[PDB]
């Protein structure tokens, strides 16, 4: 249930693709993702502070969050451990051959509703919610993440380390976020990015593929432009198009908490979706 003090000598590993991540088979415990901040020459001494954070992160714990299953803290080698989640991200699931079914994707709608009413009633605001920070079970079952790792101050902080040897958000983002640096996220924020993940989750791909250059979309997003609902093949209920259009409404004050997003979705998932 808590954090475990792990040994690199406890594994064997293979490479990936994420925000390395690396699949690790744990001699006795079986498969894991090892993620390795810092793999450097310099013996470092504040072990205690990054230990205590991921004690702390470990804290968030909920059937939608991704559980952190162990640490590496050794000499030139810091690692966190994490649960496999074995269907990788969301899009990898929506692009795939097998189409997921609407009672599926329903699930994974209230699922992320879930995930994120339970991490604004914890007092955290994720700022990069998209399709690659929800990772998805052999059941189809979510979690999500935060595999830029911003949320763990000084786990990032020891990445930066310069004796240390180691985007795409755009869409998602909230258009107040666009074009600022100092923009700070609010809960108001991820339910913007809840709205293009919606439409993302019906449309099976990433929207805005006809748009030429960034600052031209960051431009158009500013002004209004949203991913085109009528490129939505699929059918998707009338419900979710006025959510997914009330959750990307410009003014953020317009805009649902995830509680209330819930109270809304869930009659209608029961009812109509399964
Ligand atoms: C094809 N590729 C995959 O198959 C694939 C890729 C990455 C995977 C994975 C499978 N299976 C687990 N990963 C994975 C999970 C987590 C991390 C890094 N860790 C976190 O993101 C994290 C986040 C939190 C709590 C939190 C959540 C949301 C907002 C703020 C804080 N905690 C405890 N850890 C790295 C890899």
């Amino acid at each position: 249930l808590n954090v475990i003090k792990m040994k690199s000598s406890d594994f064997l590993e293979s490479a990936e693709l994420d925000s390395k991540v690396s699949l690790a088979f744990h001699r006795t415990q079986g498969l894991m993702i090892m993620k390795t901040v810092y793999k450097g020459p310099n013996c470092i001494e504040h072990n205690e502070a990054l230990l205590e954070e991921a004690k702390m992160m470990n804290r968030l714990r909920h059937s939608r969050v991704v559980k952190l299953l162990g640490v590496i803290i050794e000499e030139g080698k810091y690692s966190l451990v994490m649960e496999y989640m074995e269907k990788g991200n969301l899009m990898h699931v929506l692009k795939a051959e097998m189409s997921t079914p609407l009672s599926v994707k329903g699930r994974i709608i209230l699922e992320i509703i879930e995930g994120m009413a339970y991490l604004h009633g914890k007092g955290v605001i994720h700022k990069d919610l998209k399709p690659e920070n929800i990772l998805v079970d052999n059941d189809f079952h979510i979690k999500i993440a935060d595999l830029g790792l911003a949320s763990f101050k000084m786990w990032s902080k020891l990445n930066n380390e310069e004796h240390n040897e180691l985007g795409g958000t755009l869409y998602y983002m909230a258009p107040e976020h666009l074009n600022d640096v100092n923009a700070k996220p609010t809960e108001k924020s991820d339910v913007y990015s809840f709205a293009v993940v919606l439409w993302a989750i019906f449309a099976n791909k990433e929207p805005y593929e006809n748009a030429i250059a960034e600052q031209q979309l960051i431009m158009a997003i500013k002004s209004g432009n949203r991913p085109d609902v009528d490129d939505i093949t699929e059918y998707c209920p009338r419900e979710i198009i006025s959510l997914m259009k009330l959750c990307w409404e410009a003014n953020p004050e317009a805009r649902p908490t995830f509680p209330g997003i819930e109270e809304k979705f869930r009659p209608f998932y029961l009812s109509q979706l399964e």
